């Protein structure tokens, strides 16, 4: 990996666009103002350690930096000077102070979360240079804070239909790895996920989390054996039973989920499960549960039809708060169209039917870990202070089409307010101790990795108020 | 060090145990589900994948090792079928017994037709040819951002053609903004290269990399790119300096394109008073070859650029091109950045084209709609098992879904062939032996570990061309 080659192209050129003796460039990030009024904060360690800390110049990088960008912009504009002082001066470490907010932590939109400086005057134009790298942070941020959305609403259908959460941890499944863009965003979006939860099907999150986080357990998330259609129609259409009957007695003693919509899910229910094979099923411990798993049609409707089938073939009761519950050997989970929206629908659905949502998992893919951008957000990386012939200025920008879009100016901090919420100073003045100590910690110096946070303390920082 | 045992979904780890026994192989295949309607789908991406995640020795006693241990923990149970791995390391030295048949990259193929096909090549491997699944699926993104941007392309190629005459540049006219708005590095290489086979512009250098590395192309680099301002270059000048940091940039600049984003304060001003009226004088003694490309990143994305228009038409000499569409003098260009996915696209050209605008006046930059905002379900991108052979009686395996028709999967050995008319055709239940519809277009590209067929880039580019193109 060159970091010399890993910034958008146009920033190549910027070095030469500044006023002349500048010595500072100091640029932040944030969220600009299910309405998404708090972000979880994590990602940046991963970057910090895996594309800054360290030698990232080298001699042969500088050269190979400078003959690609001879070709792509067919002339020399490479800033080859300014990348040999820092090999020379710093041995390849990075002249930048990063401070932020600790990982995991709940923070209102539109605060400070992270702010970008030189330390040295000869490289001003260094700060923005790393802002692509940087504002990938989007990602994580987005997927940790849209997976703790979805628990907040798990956490609330759950309390009301059980009396408590149980199990709430588990109630929403990575199934992400094939519908992401690449590995590595499978490992960066899995690992999001699992600030919150502990399921998932995406194994390079849990590499990911030891190498550049850490737990005190030995893996971060869990899965459970599972059918797909591959292994069901394999044996054929008219031996669907006979492939129900091979997998659930080869994991007879662990949770097992078996796809069961591969012809027909209601009748798989019903007359598979429900007659044929359903001494095999209420024969299981409680510990390992068949878990039926539809995939296709209508998400909420299929839902309810099939636990209506399984509420007429299997024994139900009535839990404390008056809702139904299947038998500890039997449970459902909806993997298929779910995402934060008609994961809402389903549970109010069930829950208008009387049915617990301790009778259900929900498993997501794209919606998870694909749909989400950097718009959803506004995750945005502005300049907001430099430092020009020894004086520094407020600098912001302010279009008049749009309000939104309006960027904080000056030397920023975040801190909390006497009511215990929290603000971002401009303009230096948290230097006024008005409100206290400020809340960023340096993270990042000179090619350093100053401070750390364990995925234990991030998803301590991360919990639910309900869970609190 | 990438670990292949490691790169798959968890319950696949558990498949082996589940297909019927005296199962000798598993054939499965990649199709773009029937369900802008993304008619036709470019496959590119595939031997990216090949190269860098599949062949050669990826099996080894110690990623034997560490996948048994991480899945002991992960499933609280031991489940990895460590047996089924050491027989891929001895007798192959870690090379997968697997076949993968494919059509070209480039290829421009009809929705619902097979694409590749994978299979294993020694019975005792019957389960790995679902293994590798979810490496070999998401090709969906390397193709559904060619299909995307292609599709932008066309939109692009109507417009052009009708208010220019012709094509001259449309290859530049979308510009990958999309760096910064994707999920991480590896994302970003992909999804450029995955651009540059429709288009020569790119902000993303990642995707140049990845494209000599993995395909190659005979000049030196697949993309280009222009000198350009940000917000914060601007900026640091202060609120009212901005005309100073407008003039030091495009003199740093006098010599090339020179991209200024113009909507830090106020966009109209800069265009009518600052562009317009105090650096005039530096705007229109610029060469055609080196122009001064006005860059709005706010509002309403066809009211700014309309607005924008009609303010620079009225301070510089427009002219009537042989179409009737007016032209700004050539030193004056104009790019939008801000809003632009295939929906808006759309809405813009049209716009100008109502307002007698060319073509030839703008282009477009997309960031997270050229590569962000793009899923699987796009183009129904789907990987199912449609042969498998059992007691060495093959059967023709599939899934109907009673809730979607959709959903229902193809049937036995898959061929794909030219029809009569100079159609796509798949062929199912190995129908494609009786040779009645000429050569299988599907060809080997790897084999048991040896990447065994492998394209340029110039190849793949000179297969997804428009047909507008052709005849042109
Ligand atoms: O009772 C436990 N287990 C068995 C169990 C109980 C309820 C349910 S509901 C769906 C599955 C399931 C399984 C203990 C022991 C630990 C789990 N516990 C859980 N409590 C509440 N809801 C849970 N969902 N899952 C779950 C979700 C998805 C998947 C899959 F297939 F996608 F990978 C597997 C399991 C576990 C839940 C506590
Ligand atoms: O002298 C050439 N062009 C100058 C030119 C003409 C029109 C326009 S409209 C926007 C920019 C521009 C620039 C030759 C040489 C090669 C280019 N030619 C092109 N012909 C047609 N449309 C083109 N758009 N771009 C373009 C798009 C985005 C960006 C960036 F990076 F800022 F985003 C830069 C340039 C080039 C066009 C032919
Ligand atoms: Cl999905």
């Amino acid at each position: 990996f060159n970091i010399l080659l890993a910034t958008d192209s146009y920033k190549v050129t910027h070095y030469k666009q500044y006023p002349p003796n500048t010595s500072k460039v100091y640029s932040y990030f944030e969220c600009r103002e299910v309405k998404y009024e708090e972000t979880v904060f994590y990602g940046l360690q991963y970057i910090l350690n895996k594309y800054l800390k360290g030698k990232v110049v080298t001699k042969e990088k500088i050269q190979e930096a400078k003959d690609v960008y001879k070709e792509h912009f067919q002339d020399d504009v490479f800033n080859e000077k300014g990348w040999n002082y820092i090999l020379e001066k710093y041995d390849g470490h990075l002249p930048i102070e990063i401070k932020a907010v600790p990982e995991g932590f709940v923070i209102p939109r539109g605060n400070v979360l992270f702010t970008v400086e030189n330390t040295d005057p000869e490289c001003y134009w260094l700060t923005n240079w790393i802002e692509t790298i940087l504002v990938q942070s989007w990602y994580p941020i987005t997927v940790a804070t849209n997976s703790r959305e979805q628990k907040k609403i798990l956490a609330k259908y759950l309390l009301e239909t059980s009396g408590n959460l149980d199990g709430l941890e588990y109630k929403l499944h990575d199934f992400g790895y094939r519908g992401v863009s690449s590995q590595e965003t499978a490992g960066i979006g899995a690992s999001a996920h699992l600030v919150n939860f502990k399921g998932t099907d995406t194994v390079a999150g849990l590499a990911l989390i030891k190498k550049y986080y850490g737990t005190k357990d030995p893996v971060p998330g869990y899965s459970v054996p599972a059918a797909e259609h591959s292994t069901i129609t394999a044996w054929g259409k008219d031996h669907e039973k006979d492939a129900f009957e091979h997998i659930v007695t080869q994991f007879s003693s662990v949770p097992v989920s078996v796809v069961s919509d591969s012809y027909d899910i209601y009748n798989a229910c019903e007359k598979i499960w429900g007659e044929d094979l359903r001494h095999l099923i209420v024969s299981r411990s409680t510990q390992a549960p068949l878990i039926i798993r539809p995939d296709s049609g209508n998400p909420l409707d299929t839902v309810l039809k099939v636990l209506e089938i399984l509420g007429k073939k299997f024994p139900v009761t009535e839990n404390s708060k008056g809702y139904k519950l299947l038998p500890p050997y039997l449970r459902v989970i909806q993997g298929d169209g779910v995402d934060i929206n008609t994961l809402q629908e389903i549970v109010e659905g069930m829950k208008q039917k009387m049915w617990s949502i301790e009778n259900i998992a929900f498993g997501s893919g794209g919606g998870l870990l694909q749909k989400l951008t950097r718009d959803l957000l506004n995750c945005s990386f502005k300049c907001s202070y430099v430092v020009t012939n020894g004086l520094g200025i407020n600098v912001f920008k302010d279009p008049v089409a749009d309000p939104n879009k309006r960027s904080k100016k000056g030397r920023l901090s975040l801190h909390r307010t006497p009511a215990g919420n929290f603000v971002t100073l401009e303009e230096g003045k948290g230097d006024l101790e008005e409100y206290g100590q400020d809340l960023l910690h340096t993270v990042f110096k000179n090619g350093k990795v100053t401070k750390s946070y364990s995925f234990d303390e991030i998803r301590k920082n991360a919990q639910l108020n309900i869970e609190l």
